[PDB]
Parts: C-alpha cells; structure tokens; sequence
DNA sequence: AAAGAGTATTGACTTAAAGTCTAACCTATAGGATACTTACGGACACGGCGAATAGCC
RNA sequence: AGCGAGA
DNA sequence: GGCTATTCGCCGTGTCCCTCTCGCTGCCTATAGGTTAGACTTTAAGTCAATACTCTTT
C-alpha cells in the first residue's frame, strides 16, 4: 500500500514494456456486463479475472468464497480471491496491433515530436495520419557506383520516352499531310483548311505538352534522387508507388505511426545534440532561434534516460474499472477497432483499407486521451462532447481544484447567523440539534458511560429519537470545545476563526457582533458554515492560534477588526460628547452660592444623573480616585510614582467620559476626548501594543456593551422632519441653472461644439453640486440624526447626505461619461421619472461592475498566492548588512520636519538595519529594533529623516527569509515566528481590498495592479530619462520625437513614436525642450514598463518602483497595506538570472536560472578552471515565476495542466514536495506554522520534580 | 434418604442439500444471389508565417 | 445535463 | 537575375475567466451449444422421543 515514504516523487514517459507490466490483463473484448445477469464478462472492460472480484472474497464461479482463500485464484474462472477494493487499484492493457503516438506530444504546440524528429507539424500530421510518405534509409557509396549505372539507365529511358515523342510528331505530320491534301484538294471553304490545320498543329502541341509531361516526369524524380536524403515527406503518393516499383530498394518508405517509429530508432540524440549546440555556438540569427528551440527538448532526452520511444504506443493502459459510461464507450471504440485492424492484417486486405483502419485506430486513441484537441470532438448521446480521459484533469472542474486541494469534509454544519449581543468575544451560538448531532458520537459516549443507556447502540436509538435525557449531557459535551466558523469567501486570514461554542434554543448560530467586520458578515441572510476539530493537535490550533480574542489586530496593516463600529461607536460617542449649556452644568459663581458643580466621586454623579438633575453630557468636576490621570496632570500632582488606586485627583470633564473612562484597564489613562470613531481605534490600537491581548479582548467586550447600552439611549431616529433640505437651494438652482442657460445660447450659436458645451455644463454643474452641498452642510445642526451618524464615523460619507436632501448630481451615462442634464432634486423632495430613468444607468453599472471585478480579484489572489506559496520564515537572523532606506519626514523648505504622509505603512513595523546618527552624533535607536511609534517620535524629533531599516528584498538567507529582515508580525504584534507562512499572509493581504478597490488609457485600478505584477508593458508607456543630459524634443503628433545629449556618453537617442497627447512630468518645474535631464526622470506623461528600468538602474531601483507603483494604486482608493507584503511579492519576482555568457557549464543561453544556484555554479567553476558564466537580472511576471518552479505536482495544480505534465514527463522531472500546495494535495503535513521540523517533533514530558510527586 | 434433573444411550422420524441427469428451452452464430456501386466573447501570449531589402551566387 | 434563486 | 537571409509585419490557436449554498425537471431460416432450472435419488444434517442411571440437593 503507502506509508509516510513518499520523500520523492517522479514523472516520466512509460514505455510499453512499463505498460504491459503494470497491466494484471489484456482486455481483448468490447463487453462491460452481461445484459441479462448482470456480471463482468471474460476478458471485457470489467473482467473479474483481470481487475479482480466485484464483491470481495469469492471468484466468479463461487469454487472459493471466504477468506481463509486469500490470495488464492480458482482455475475454473481465473479470478483472484482478496478483497474488491483493489478494483481501484488494478490496471489493463490493450495491446494495439499497429503502433499509434501520443497525442500530448503530437498536437501540443510546439510539437515535442515535430522539433524532436525537426519536421513540420503540418507535414508530421500528415505522416502519422496516413496523408503523406517518408523515408526512413537511404544508400551511400554503391550509391555512387550504381548512380554511373543509373545514369545510363535514365539515358536509355529518356532516349525510349524522346523516341516516342519522336514518333508522335511524325505521326502528327503525316496527318497534317493528311489534312493538307483533303483541304486543297477537295472544294472547301478558305479558312476550313486553316481551320483544320490548326486544329492539327494544336493536337501537337498538346502532344509535345505530354512530351513535356514526361520529361518532368523523369528529371523531377532524378532531381528527388540527386539529392535525396531521409525524414522527407511525399505528398502525391503516385510518385511515390513510381519510385518503390521502379525503386524497390535504395530507400524504404512508411506511412504512419510505426514510420515515426522507425523515425525514432533510426535516430542517434547524442550527434544531434552535438550538432545543434555547434550551430547554436556559432550559427546566429532566426535560424539559430529554431535551432534553440528544439534543443530543449533534445536535451531533455540526452540528459535523462527515458528515450523517445515513449511517444509511439504499442500498448494503451487502462484505467481500473471505477470510471464507469461516458469514458468507457471511448475505451469501447478503441477496441473495436483494434480487434477489425487485427482481422483485417489477419485476412489480408488492400492497403486502403487497413490504412484507412489504422488511422481510425489512432484517432481512436487520440479521442481516448484528449478528445476534441484535433477535428470535432468525439459526440456522445445528446450531441455533447465525450469526457475524455485527460478532462478529468483541467479547468476548474478538473481533479486538481475540485477534489484534491478543495473537499467536502463531515462533522460540518451550517446555518443562518443573527446577532447575539450577550455574548463574550470567544462565544458563538450553537443550536441544540446542529450540536446533538454534530456530537451525536461524543454524547453517545457520554451516556454510556452515565449508564443512560445500557450499550452503544441502544444509545444511538436514545439520541436517534431526542429522548429527553439527552440534553443534560449534550450541555456536559460540548463545554471546552473549539469550533471553527467559516464564511465564504474567505477573503483573508481572518475569515475563519475558532470559539467557543455555546447552546441556543432556535437554529440560528448566534455570532458575536464586534467579529462581523472580520467575518464582513452582515445579518440579512448570510450562511455561515462550522467545523469541528477533533484530534488533540486541531483542538490545541483552534484554541489557541485561531481564537477569536486572540485575533484583533488585522494581519494587514494590524488596525483593529473587533473596534466597535456602527451602533457602538455612535453610542459611545454620544455618551462621551460634550454639551454646552445641559442641565446640571458646572458653573463658578459665587457671592450668593458655591460652584455647584462639583460632585464628590463618580457614583455621586451616577446617583444624580439618576434623578433629572445631572445629564450624561454636561461639563463637571469630579473626584476620581480610581482613574489614572492624563500625563501632564500625574506630572503635576504626583511627578514621580503615582500611585493611582488610592489617590484622588480632581477631573474637569463629562460623566459620560469617566463611564467610558472606567471601561478601560486601570493603568490607561484618562483620555477625557470626545469619541470619535478615529479616536477610538487609535485607543485601541495602543491597548494592543502595550497590555496583553486578553484584556484587550475584555476591554472591547465592555465597551461594546456600553456603546450598544448608549446607542439605545442616544435618541439616534430618522423621519422626514430630522431631513432638513437647505433654505437657499432655490436661489442656487436658478444662478447656475442662468450660466447652463447662457452655454445653450452660446452653443445655438456655434460658439462651441458639443464636446466643448458638454464639459462647460459638466464644470457649471459640479460647481453647482459643491455649492449646494456647502449650503447644506452648513445649514444642519450638531445633534441632527444624520449629521450626528456621519461626522461621528459611524457609517456613511456625506455625500450620501446631500443626495438625501440637496441634490444628487451628475449622473453617469451607460458608457461612463456624465449625463449633462444633471438630476437636481433630492430624494427625500422625490426624483421625476426622467431623473429617475437617468438614474438608473449608474447603479446598474455598478452592480455589473462588482461581479467581473470580483472575479479578476480572486484570480489575482490566486496568482500572487501560488508565487508566494514558500516564503516562510526560516532563520532569526541572517546578520546580512544590506538594506533599504526609507524616506520617513521631508525637509521643509523653510526648515522642518513634516511627518511624511505615508509612513505608516512604510517604516513602521521594520527592524532598523543600520544605527541612526544624529548631527553625527550619538545613537538615538542602534540596530536591530522594532521602529515603533515612540522611536520614529524619537527621530523625527532629533531631526533625522532618511533611515536604514531590514528588509525581505534583501535578505541574504536563501530559503525563505528571516525573521528580522521579515520585520514585525502586524497581527501577533511582535517579532515573527520561525514557521510563520508571511508569503500566504502577504498575498492575502494583497487580494483583499479588491472589489472595494474600485477605478475613477493608462489603467489605474485593478487592471493596473494585475499589470504591475504581470511585468506587462503598459499601453500609456512613458517614455523615461536613461541618461542624464540636455533634452532636444522634437514636435511629432503621436509621434514626438525625444533627443537627450548624453552629459558624458555616445550618441542621442531620438524616440521615433511617443504620443504628442501626454503631458510631459515635470522635472526640477516642468520639463520642456532645451532641459537637462536625470537618468530616471519620466519624460512624459503615464507609467513606464519595469523590465527597461530595471536594465537601467539595476534591481534596486526597479523593486522601489514597483512597490511604490502598486502602493499608489492601492491608497489611491484608500485601503491600507504595509510595504512588507507588496516587498515580499517582488522579491519573489526578482530571483531568477538571464544567462548570456554559456562559459562551458550546461547554460543554456536565455536560459532563466536561479541566483542561488547561479552563484553555487559560480563557485563550483572557480576551481577546475574559471569559466565565469555572465548573466544579467531580469523581471519576469507572476505566472511565469510560478510556472518556473521546481514542482511540477504544484505548476499541475496551478493552470494549463496538460502542457505542464508533458515537459515535466519528458524531462523525467522528480518533485521533491517541499511547498505547501503540494503537501495539501497528497495530503501530509505542511511545512509552516506547526508543522515545520523544529515544532512537529518536540518532545515533551514531566520534570523529574514532577515524577517525585508522583 | 428420596426425588428430581441432567447427561447419556438408543432408535425413529424428518427435512435440507445436493449430486446427476434431463429436457427443453433460451441463446449465440451463420447466411440470405435480378439489379442498385460518393454524407451532411475578449484580452494575453506565443508560434507559425506575409512583405521588404540587400547581398551573394 | 438544463432551469431558477440567496449571500 | 533570382533566391535566401535578416528584418519587420500579420494572423491563428490556445488559455483563462471568485466562492459557498438552496429548489426543480430530464425481415426470415437453420445449427449447435449453453443454461440453469427443475425434478429424482441419494445422501447428510437435523429433530423428536423412549429410557435409564447417577449425582446433587432438600
Ligand atoms: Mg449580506
Ligand atoms: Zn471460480
Ligand atoms: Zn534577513
């Protein structure tokens, strides 16, 4: 059977002797079943003899049948006595009575066959389906000798058929003397005889064409001899029957498979190798490209030791009879015909037929592996295509991601899932039959063993039946134990989580609201499916690695993903808001009375606000005594050591806020700051950084029961009254609707065209639209609903408002432009029908919009997945010295540090590769730190901007990375693990934000970012600085021409094709004619394709380009993602030399090789003599770098399985399964995570204090 | 010390099963001779190939 | 195999 | 003067197109051999039942 042994596994033509052995038969019949007692028959499709019993344990005839008979076959039937299973297992041959090839290495273009044997594909096909001769052999020296004679004999024959000609022209001029003599003797008409006469002479004319006929017909074939050589084809066949009866031997000529055959044998690799890399070595141009690329594939046979005859088949496998009958009748149709062809060789037949019998066989075969690929598909019933055997393999509904990687799984369940606000972080809703049955084997157990009932299967009739006593225990089962809630799709690491599961009465999973963002599940009908863990190691994952507390922090730029949202944060935002002028306000008044503002401890000012005295949100002052004070305050009052939990401190704030304030831990300190949504993350982001995730979770809890509890309180409601549209819409309406009219009237009088009034009306109309949308911003209150909802974070953006009351705007036309007209009512005034029908284009777009975009992201994913499927961590530190430097502040002009914009997905969360200097002094933060939020405060404030931080990009660690160039876990919050998978984490991250990252020609939105990490050349292609040097463009309508005298160098470059259209980057103001330029700066407008940046300015340059590329196209919709994972990506991208210099070690040139392994040559070579082999970096796009791995179990998962099998097969190509796809499709443990050889293998046990306990 | 039950004998009766033989009834194969002798989306990418010009035989 | 539908 | 090679274009074929879930319909005749199936005649295995003696329990 199998075991753990799988250390390597290998791929590669099976010769016929390997089919024959695998085979337990031959299958020699058409017949699947009897038709009446429905049992296998002798030698058919589901032979008992051959793939063993169908029901286990008895032979066909019944001699034997029990299991003491194991391993025995009865003579009567033949059929091995063991168990039926192995009906999966054993396997058929069908030996073809003429030899037949392959497909895969027929039609596959190129065609491994056609470059193998260097014939055309057109002619090859002609060959090996019975269309057209070729030559196998040919004679050389008695060649010569018999040549002298042939000559003769050509002489003789060209002599006898002149000799004939000869004879007919004399023949025709004693009928034209014929003619002649009844012409002018005999009375007829004075152009009858011309008319005759040339008629005769006409007759010769056609007889010398026949003449000429003959002649061709001897020469032309002299001519094919003279310099005849074999692999060469003969369509006409008539020419070719001439040259076997008059050419009997001399050469031998075939027609078909076994003519490839023959081909093959008669084929020595090793001169032809030879004879290639010569003219490769000194041959240049189109022909050694051809030359090239059929090395490949020789090479590939000389080094290995599988030999072509692989392509021809003498025998076809067959599949062990589980298939079954869609791909059975294939196998049907091959056997028929071979057993006619059989007959018909056995007869004896005309060439014809059994030709035409053979090439039927091998369309036969060639319907049988891969059905459809040449000439219309083999049609079933139905008129459909029949499954052939390699569709098994390809497409999504292939084996490969259906059934391997992806499956259905027991102990499952799934239901619709409604808000359950009681809940702890850590707690999900179960309902009691999902979870009696989910655990119907454990509750079993359980009241066996409470004697509930007497043995198992009584107790399977107890639960079968819900008998009441089975609840009790199912509530003892279930405790402390993790479940897994998934929700499709899973667009990152975050989309399932374990906890705890808990009993509800009603078929709902009741989840925890703050998980929905994480889930992005939203409660109007989402199926939320569960799993269950069972064994001891997926029990300690779940609840320990995959908690819902213990995931917080997003692994994608690590904000928050349990922050109270929605209802919480308006609740706590009006809860800690503050409100001038409210009852029970504080005021310092005196002569007549005290302040009477001031109240004695917090439960004093609950204990008011109980009473309609004190409101939530009036400024007052309170003595605190058990929450810790704002820096500056504990400065003042204490200084030094604070203790807190004791002292007292007087507070000027709301007692909202010290409510809020109490929710926290007691180190926090006070914040005393109105909540808003922003306010609150970075609460508890900093929560996060410094105290342990468990209090972080508890922290939340309690403050989404605050926010719910005050959300209710907060008098939040929307009706028509709270809608105030603005009181000054009229009079904007009519301004500007007076400049819409004064453009009609300037169009009507051709002042302009219509794409000039289209854009002045879509200009007056926007101005408009801000106007209108000031005017209403300004006129609502604070407290409004709306207002209230929006500014507070909560949800919506104000846009939203102002097409609720105000005006919508501008309306998109249905091929994307902007309707003119524009909509000017609000809905809350309700739109017109013709506003309404214009309407409508927009969000039907949109809706369209989402799904293809959808589809492209997850493709996307899938991509930039399988090229990061091995980047995981290996090493804690590779000590490398190399780095990156980051920008961080930029100088201000007048003097200053401003924080650069985006340093928060840049810097942070790096290691620092060098030590900082300052003013060339001392060390602010040497190397090796984390680079957080206090040590970049600490930077900017001495007065330093550009830093050396670690980086993956250069990392000298050859497997993976390492955990220090990594930098920070942004999920754990701390340093990396030694088995984290960042490469599945990074391109998660990646994939993520697409679909929410939308567009508004040079792309800019998803299609860019697939370009980007496609290496495509993009269609606005800007052209870029290459040397620095005085610009000289030149004024060319799409065509500008760009001349740069070189500042040192050789000679100007014009670009005979740029378009005039752009608009040229500025360089040091903008860059126009007559400037100097830079070796980088973009010429003109739009991108430039990274494969010329890199052979310019070398990998670093080409790596900050294009993290910086797809970081632009990301934030510029807002979404962000740490530089790490996009570094990550590249890196990936970057790993792989093109080679120009062979040496005189086994490069090909071209060749795409490796730098780790391009430098173990090197230093392999040094010694024994130097042949430094050149290569040069080079960037190759994200399929291609997955496409070039060293697993071909993987490269098969991934896509366009047929072509990839077939190199791997030909090149004997042996997977060493070391990634993580690979490990899931066969099925043992990954290396990552827990699984890697340092985690998978701990040994643990007791301390000897512990044995002396016992 | 007595009685009842179990562990044996033996014969007597009984029924499944089973090994021949039949028979008859399905079942698999071959053959049929006036003369006729031709069907019925769209984008990316690479590799197999149009149009040109110059040099060499 | 084909239809329709939810997220 | 013509053909081929080194240089461009041009066109054709292949590959890919998110996930998860729910319900419903689609001529004839002649030979020879197998074939089990079906009944007859044996068994072989099973069931009943008389009898009686010995051992154990009350
Ligand atoms: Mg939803
Ligand atoms: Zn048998
Ligand atoms: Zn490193």
């Amino acid at each position: 059977l199998d075991v753990n042994f799988f250390d390597e596994l290998r791929i590669g033509l099976a010769t016929a002797e390997d089919i024959r052995q695998w085979s337990y038969g031959e299958v020699k019949k058409p017949e699947t079943i009897n038709y009446r007692t429905l049992k296998p028959e002798k030698d058919g499709l589901f032979c008992e003899k051959i793939f063993g019993p169908t029901r286990d344990w008895e032979c066909y005839c019944g001699k034997y049948k029990r299991v003491r008979f194991k391993g025995i076959i009865c003579e009567r039937c033949g059929v091995e006595v063991t168990r039926a299973k192995v009906r999966r297992e054993r396997m058929g041959h069908i030996e073809l009575a003429a030899p037949v090839t392959h497909i895969w290495y027929f039609k596959g273009v190129p065609s491994r066959l056609g470059y193998l044997l260097d014939l055309a594909p057109k002619d090859l096909e002609k060959i090996i389906y019975f269309a057209a001769y070729v030559i196998t052999s040919v004679d050389e020296e008695m060649r010569h000798n018999e040549l002298s004679t042939l000559e003769a004999e050509m002489a003789v024959e060209r002599k006898a058929v002149e000799d004939q000609r000869d004879g007919e022209l004399e023949a025709r001029a004693q009928k034209l003397e014929a003619d002649l003599a009844e012409l002018e003797a005999e009375g007829a008409k004075a152009d009858a005889r011309r008319k005759v006469r040339d008629g005769g002479e006409r007759e010769m004319r056609q007889i010398r064409d026949r003449a000429q006929r003959e002649l061709d017909r001897l020469e032309d074939i002299w001519s094919t001899f003279t310099k005849l050589a074999p692999k060469q084809l003969i369509v006409d066949e008539n020419l070719y029957r001439e040259l076997v009866d008059r050419y009997g031997e001399y050469f031998t000529g075939a027609m078909g498979a076994e003519s490839i055959q023959k081909l093959i044998e008669n084929f020595d690799i090793d001169a032809e190798a030879e004879s290639l890399r010569d003219v490769i070595r000194n041959g240049k141009g189109q022909k050694k490209l051809r030359a090239l690329k059929r090395l490949k594939v020789v090479a590939a046979f000389q080094q290995s030791g599988n030999s072509p005859m692989g392509m021809v088949l003498d025998a076809v496998p067959v599949i062990p009879p589980e298939l079954r009958s869609d791909l059975n009748d294939l196998y049907r149709r091959v056997i028929n015909r071979n057993n006619r062809l059989k007959r018909l060789i056995d007869l004896g037949a005309p060439e014809i037929i059994v030709n035409n019998e053979k090439r039927m066989l091998q369309e036969s075969v060639d319907a049988l592996f891969d059905n459809g690929r040449r000439g219309r598909p083999v049609t079933g019933p139905g008129n459909r295509p029949l499954k052939s055997l390699s569709d098994l393999l390809k497409g999504k509904q292939g084996r490969f991601r259906q059934n391997l990687l992806g499956k259905r799984v027991d102990y499952s369940g799934r239901s619709v899932i409604v808000v359950g606000p009681q809940l702890k972080l850590h707690q999900c809703g179960l309902p009691k039959l999902m979870a009696l049955e989910l655990f119907k084997p454990f509750v079993m157990k359980r009241l066996v063993d409470l004697n509930h009932a007497q043995n198992i299967k009584s107790a399977k009739r107890m639960v079968e039946r819900q008998r009441p006593q089975v609840w009790d225990v199912l509530e003892e089962v279930i405790a402390e134990h993790p479940v897994l809630l998934n929700r499709a799709p899973t667009l990152h690491r975050l989309g399932i989580q374990a906890f705890e599961p808990m009993l509800v009465e009603g078929k709902a999973i009741q989840l925890h609201p703050l998980v929905c963002e994480a889930f992005n599940a939203d409660f109007d009908g989402d199926q939320m499916a569960v799993h269950l863990p069972l064994s001891a190691e997926a029990q300690a994952e779940a609840r320990i690695l995959m908690l819902s507390s213990n995931n917080i922090l997003s692994p994608a730029s690590g904000r928050p993903l349990a922050m109270p949202r929605l209802d919480m944060v308006t609740g706590l935002y009006y809860l800690t808001t503050e409100v001038p002028g409210d009852t029970g306000e504080y005021q310092p008044a005196s002569g007549d009375h005290p302040e009477t503002g001031v109240y004695s401890s917090p439960a004093e000012a609950i204990m008011a606000a109980d009473r309609g005295v004190l409101s939530v949100r009036a400024k007052i002052k309170v003595r605190l005594t058990q929450l810790r004070p704002p820096v500056e305050i504990e400065a003042e009052l204490f200084g030094h050591s604070g203790w807190q939990p004791g002292d007292a401190w007087m507070a000027e704030t709301t007692l909202g806020r010290v409510m809020f304030n109490e929710l926290l831990p007691l180190g926090y300190p006070f914040v005393n700051k109105q909540m808003h949504k922003k306010v609150q993350a970075a609460i508890i982001n900093d929560l996060a950084e410094r105290y342990p995730m468990i209090v972080v979770a508890q922290t939340v809890d309690k403050l989404k029961d605050a926010g719910f509890y005050w959300a209710t309180r907060s008098g939040v409601t929307v009706s028509m009254a709270d809608v105030l549209v603005p009181p000054r819409k009229k009079e904007i309406l009519d301004h500007y609707e007076e400049r819409a009219d004064k453009v009609e009237k300037q169009f009507q009088r051709g002042a302009l065209n219509h794409d000039e009034r289209n854009e002045a009306l879509v200009e007056i109309w926007k101005e408009a639209t801000d106007e209108v949308g000031q005017a209403l911003r300004e006129h609502y209150p604070d407290d409004n609903p709306i207002i209230t909802i929006v500014d507070s974070g909560a949800t919506g953006n104000f846009t939203q408002t102002r097409t609720l009351a105000g005006m919508k705007g501008l309306v998109t036309n249905p091929k994307g432009e902007f309707i003119p007209r524009p909509v000017k009512s609000s809905f809350r005034e309700g739109l017109t029908v013709l506003e309404y029908f214009i309407n409508t284009h927009g969000a039907r777009k949109g809706l369209a919009d989402t799904a293809l975009r959808t589809a492209d992201s997850g493709y996307l994913t899938r991509r930039l997945v399988d090229v990061s499927q091995d980047v995981i961590v290996r090493e804690h530190d590779c000590q490398t010295e190399r780095g990156i430097v980051v920008e961080l502040a930029e100088r201000a002009p007048d003097g200053t540090l401003i924080r650069d914009p985006y340093i928060e997905t840049s810097a942070y969360a790096r290691t620092l590769g060098t030590d900082a200097v300052d003013e060339a002094g001392n060390v602010i933060v040497e190397r090796g730190q984390d680079l957080g939020d206090p040590e970049i405060d600490a930077l900017l404030a001495a007065g330093i901007t550009q830093v050396k931080v670690r980086s993956v990009l250069t990392c000298a660690t050859s497997t993976g990375v390492c955990a220090t160039c990594y930098g920070r876990s942004m999920a754990t919050g701390k340093l990396v693990d030694i088995g984290e998978a960042v490469g599945i984490v990074a391109a998660q991250s990646i994939g993520e934000p697409g679909t929410q990252l939308t567009m508004r020609d040079i792309t800019g939105g998803l299609p860019r970012v697939q370009e980007l990490f496609e290496a495509r050349v993009p269609r606005g292609k800007a052209p870029i600085a290459d040397v620095t040097g005085r610009v000289r463009l030149e004024d060319g309508e799409r065509f500008y021409k760009i001349t740069i005298v070189p500042d040192d160098g050789g000679e100007e470059v014009v670009y005979d094709k740029i378009s005039k259209r752009q608009r040229l980057r500025v360089f040091k103001r903008v860059l126009s004619d007559g400037d100097h330029v830079e070796v980088g700066q973009q010429l003109m407008e739009g991108s430039a394709d990274p494969h010329e940046v890199l052979r310019v300015q070398g990998p670093r340059e080409v790596q900050i380009h294009l993290v910086r590329e797809v970081q632009e196209v990301y934030r510029a919709q807002g979404v962000s993602i740490h530089d790490k994972h996009i570094e990550v990506i590249v890196r990936q991208m970057l790993r792989r030399v093109t080679i120009i210099d062979s040496g005189s070690t086994e490069f090909l040139p071209g060749s795409l090789i490796d730098r780790a392994e391009f430098e173990a040559e090197n230093r392999r070579v040094v010694a024994e003599g130097g042949e430094p082999a050149a290569g040069r970096p080079v960037l190759m796009g994200i399929t291609k770098a997955s496409l070039a791995t060293d697993s071909w179990l993987s490269a098969a998962s991934f896509q366009e399985t047929t072509r990839v099998l077939t190199d791997a097969a030909i090149n004997c190509r042996s997977d060493k399964l070391n990634g993580l796809k690979e490990n899931v499709i066969i099925g043992k443990l990954i290396p990552a995570g827990t699984g890697i050889n340092r985690y998978r293998n701990i040994a643990v046990q007791p301390t000897e204090e512990a044995r002396a306990a016992a």
